[PDB]
């Protein structure tokens, strides 16, 4: 007796969004807030002074 | 059929760095800090007042 919402069902429509849609945040810090050395080979060698006079 | 590390191993040198290595601080401070006498020989004498009437 009435056009229900299960008759215009194919009719609606739903949306779509990014609002809370987001990437992995970059969390990592030691190579941001350390000293970096760049190595040419997998084992470096770092003499330090051990005693003296 | 794989090669390895260790098979490859008198191929695979080391490197060295010098990022640890530092020579002794200069922690001396008695020269810096009080009054210096330039003395020109062996002895000098400093007369003071010992005692008065």
């Amino acid at each position: 007796a009435d056009t229900n919402r299960t008759d215009a069902a194919a009719l609606i429509q739903e949306a779509y969004s990014d609002v809370f849609l987001d990437s992995v945040s970059e969390t990592a810090k030691v190579i941001g807030t350390f000293p970096v050395y760049n190595m040419g080979t997998k084992t470096t060698n770092l003499p330090v002074l051990s005693t003296f006079p």
